[PDB]
C-alpha cells in the first residue's frame, strides 16, 4: 500500500497546480451573477398604483404579525398546507428558526409543562450537517446529540432511542429535502415514522429547515417532498411540525423572504411572541414576491428551472473531473451527486480531510473548513468536506477540482507511507 | 356638583350620538398623504443599481451590521460614527426586543451574568408606551415605575430605584417628543442619566429615540442628546443603547430600524444576531439611502412635508379642546407638543375609563384607559392618549368634539354623585 514513486508524482503533481498561483473558493454557499439576474424584475415589480393589496395599504401598520393573505396563500402552496398554517417574517429563515427556539426557550412551546430553558435542553443534530444549525443551537443553550444521516434520510431508529426515554430531548433539526451537505432527501416511511415516534417530552418538536423543496438541479426523475404538517396532524401530534422555507436561493440572497408552515394554533403561538416585541413583518417585500413570482413566466418552477440551467453544469463539472482525477473504485475519495440543493459531500478514503484543506489553501482553493459539517470539535472520522459548487463558473470549477483531487491524492499518499 | 349643568351635557352628549359618527383616534399611524411623499422608494433601485460600497445587494457577503452608506446615513442622525450604528430590517422595536433577549440569554458586554438568572427589573417612564411594557412583561422583566416631568423622567427617582439594587438593570424611555406626553430629556438630566451611580455594574440605557426629527414647528425645536457621546464621557461607555426608526418617515412597518452604541457593544451584539443570521435586508437599506440622500432638502425637508400634513391635525386638537373645556382646567388639561406623534390629556377628576366608553358610544374609537400605564397599575384613572396623525383635520374636530362633550358628561355626573 505504501509506495514512494506514487508519493513523488503525487508530489510534482500538486508542485505543477500550486506554481499556477490560483485564486479560487469552493466553500461559498451563494447563487452566481446570472441567478440573480433572473430576480431583477423583483426590485421594480412594486410602484406607486400597487401600494394596495388584500385590502390593505402595504405602506402602514395594519395587516397582522402573521404576513400579507396573499403571501400566507403563496407559500401555502409551496409548503402543501393552507393559509392560516403559514407564516412568513423578513429576509432570514435561519432569523426565524432562532425566534422560534427562543421563545421556546423563554416560554416553551404550545404543549409543554415549562419552559425549555429551565429543562436542561438536548436537541437532535444530522451528521455530516449545516454549521449554521450547530452554532445556532449552542448559542442558544441546546446540547447536540448527533444522529448519522442514511441515503434515505436520517437515522430514524437512532432519533427513537435518543428521543424515548430522556424528557429533555425536545425535538430534531435537519434539511428534509436535498439536504446540506449530502443532498439526501427523507423518504415518506421515515417523514410518517418521524411524525408518529414515542418521544419523552409531550412537546417533542421537529425543525423541518425545508431551505431546498423546489430547488431542483435534474429535471425529471427529482425528490418528492414530505408534508410534516399534514403527516404530524394523521399522526395524532398536529403541533409537533415547524417547516421552515426560504426565498434566499428563488429571488436574492440576504434580500428574499424567511417563512415557516406549522399548526393554526402553533400559528397563534408564534404571532404572540412576534406581536410582543414587533408590529409586523415589511408587507412591501412580501408583495414584491408575491406579483413577482406570479407573472414569472412557468411560474416558480419556470424560475427554478432557469436557476438549474446555471447551477446543475457546475455539479456535473465537480463529477466530471473528480471522477477523471480519483476514479470510480473508491480508492481515493467517495462523494455524493445530487439531484438538487446547494452542496456536494466529499468523504476521503484515508482520515486526511483536514491536510487536503491546508493542501488546498497553499495551491489557492478555498474550502470548507475539515470538521464544518459536525458540532464543533466532534468531527470523529477526518473525512468529510463540503463543496459549494453553485458560485463560481464551470471553467473555475473544473480548474479548483482539479487542484482538490491533486490534494486528495497527495494526502493519501503521504498517510500510506507514514507522513 | 349640579343637575342643570349634567343636563346640558347629557343633551349635548346626545346630540353626538345622534349622528352615528364612526371616527377614530387611537391609531399612531401617518396619513396616506404622508406615505405618498415616499412612493420613490419604490422603484429607487434599478438593475443598474444593484451594486453598492463595494458589495452586491442581492448576494450574502457584507456583514451583519448592515451597508456601510446606511451606517454612515444613520450615524449622522444619531450623531455618531459608522462603527457605532448598526442597521437591521423593518422595525426598532423587534432591535429592542433582540438586545434585551440577548441581555437575558448571555448578559451585556460588562455583565457578571445573564439578566434572566437575577431577576431583572427594568425603569420606565410613566406616562410611557403601552408596547414598551408589553415587551419587558413579555420577556421576564419587572417594570419600576418613574414619573416623567416636563424635561424628562424624574432622574432623582432613577437614582433611588437603580442605586442600591444590582437586580435593577437599566431605565427604558423616548428621549425626544416621548410617547404620550412629548417631552424631549433636558441635557442635564440627560447627562445626569449618563453618569448614575448604578449598583449594578452592567447598567443599561435603552433610549428609544423613535421621534429624533419628526419636528412639527419651524423655529423653536426640541434639541436631541446623545447618549452614546454623554455615556463615553461619563465613564460608561457601553451603557446607552440608542435606538431609532425610518416608520414614521418613509413607510410604517416598510421602514428601517436600527441602533447606535459603543463600538465594543455592536460587536456583542453582532455575535448574538449572526448565530441567527447571515445579515439584514441589504436592498432595503439601499433604498432608503439612495431615496433619502437624493429627497429634496434632504431628511429634514422630508420631515417637514410630514410636518404641512400632521401639525395642522395637532392643532385642530388644540383648538377644539380650548373652545369647549376652556383654558382654566375645569375639566381637563393636555399638552402642546413642539413634535412626535401623540397628546396626552388628564381629566380633572378621575373619570378617563368613562370618557373613552361614552366616546364608543358616540362613535369615538380612543386609546383604552390605562395604556400609558404598565397593565392595571394606573393610579389616577385621568390620563388618555390622543393620537391625531392618521384622519384627516376635518374628521380630527369633529372626534374632539365628541371627546370634549363625553370629559363634560362625565366631570358633571362624577360631581353629582353617578
Amino acid at each position: 500500500e505504501a509506495s514512494r514513486p506514487a508519493l513523488d508524482l503525487a508530489r510534482q503533481a500538486y508542485e505543477a497546480f500550486k506554481a499556477r498561483g490560483l485564486n479560487l473558493n469552493m466553500q461559498r454557499g451563494q447563487p452566481a451573477d446570472a441567478d440573480f439576474d433572473l430576480s431583477n424584475g423583483l426590485l421594480t415589480v412594486l410602484g406607486a398604483e400597487d401600494v394596495r393589496m388584500d385590502g390593505l395599504d402595504l405602506r402602514n401598520y395594519p395587516g397582522g404579525v402573521a404576513g400579507l393573505p396573499s403571501a400566507r396563500a403563496l407559500f401555502a402552496g409551496y409548503l402543501d398546507v393552507k393559509a392560516e398554517n403559514v407564516l412568513v417574517w423578513n429576509n432570514s429563515s435561519l432569523e426565524l428558526q432562532g425566534l422560534v427556539l427562543t421563545f421556546a426557550l423563554l416560554h416553551g412551546v404550545r404543549g409543554s409543562t415549562g419552559p425549555w430553558l429551565s429543562q436542561t435542553p438536548k436537541m437532535i443534530v444530522t451528521v455530516p450537517g449545516y454549521d449554521r444549525h450547530f452554532l445556532l443551537l449552542q448559542t442558544l443553550g441546546f446540547e447536540l446529540l448527533t444522529v448519522d444521516m442514511q441515503s434515505d434520510g436520517p437515522d430514524v431508529d437512532a432519533v427513537e432511542r435518543l428521543a424515548g426515554t430522556d424528557p429533555s430531548v425536545k425535538g430534531i433539526l435537519f434539511v428534509p429535502t436535498y439536504s446540506n451537505p449530502g443532498g439526501e432527501t427523507i423518504s415518506l416511511e421515515k417523514a410518517r415514522r418521524l411524525a408518529g415516534l414515542q418521544a419523552a417530552a409531550p412537546d417533542f418538536t421537529i425543525f423541518a429547515d425545508d431551505a431546498y423543496r423546489v430547488h431542483h438541479l435534474v429535471e425529471e426523475d427529482r425528490a418528492e417532498p414530505v408534508n410534516f404538517v399534514v403527516l404530524a396532524r394523521d399522526a395524532g401530534y398536529p403541533d409537533r411540525a415547524f417547516v421552515f422555507a426560504s426565498t434566499s436561493k428563488i429571488t436574492f440572497a440576504g434580500a428574499g423572504l424567511g417563512f415557516v408552515a406549522s399548526s393554526e394554533d402553533n400559528i397563534r403561538w408564534l404571532s404572540k411572541y412576534l406581536g410582543a416585541q414587533s408590529i409586523g413583518p415589511n408587507k412591501v417585500e412580501q408583495a414584491r414576491h408575491v406579483k413577482f413570482l406570479t407573472e414569472y413566466p412557468g411560474g416558480l418552477e419556470g424560475l427554478m428551472r432557469d436557476h438549474a440551467a446555471i447551477i446543475a453544469p457546475k455539479f456535473r463539472a465537480v463529477d466530471e473531473v473528480l471522477r477523471a482525477e480519483l476514479g470510480e473504485g473508491g480508492e481515493y475519495a467517495t462523494w455524493t451527486l445530487p439531484k438538487g440543493g446547494y452542496f456536494i459531500s466529499l468523504d476521503t478514503a484515508e482520515p486526511v480531510a483536514d491536510r487536503v484543506v491546508k493542501l488546498a489553501e497553499a495551491a489557492g482553493v478555498s474550502l470548507t473548513p475539515a470538521g464544518a459539517t459536525y458540532p464543533a470539535g466532534q468531527d470523529p472520522h477526518n473525512r468529510n468536506l463540503r463543496l459549494a459548487p453553485t458560485r463560481p463558473p464551470v471553467e473555475e470549477v473544473r480548474t479548483a477540482m482539479q487542484v482538490v483531487a491533486a490534494c486528495i491524492r497527495l494526502a493519501t499518499e503521504e498517510y500510506r507511507a507514514g507522513h
